[PDB]
């Protein structure tokens, strides 16, 4: 569950401080993001 929460933090600090050329572009870099947190998500699942 806590892989969400971090996930959350890191995609806001895209914006939060800064201002992006393109709102667009962070939106791939984000289902990206999404991918691998569901990666990981998925191995920890599996373990137990």
């Amino acid at each position: 569950q806590e892989l969400q929460q971090i996930h959350q933090y890191i995609m806001a600090l895209r914006e939060e401080y800064f201002d992006p050329s393109i709102v667009g572009w962070t939106v791939k870099y984000y289902e990206l993001e999404e991918k691998i947190v569901s990666l990981i998500k998925n191995l920890l699942v599996a373990l137990k």
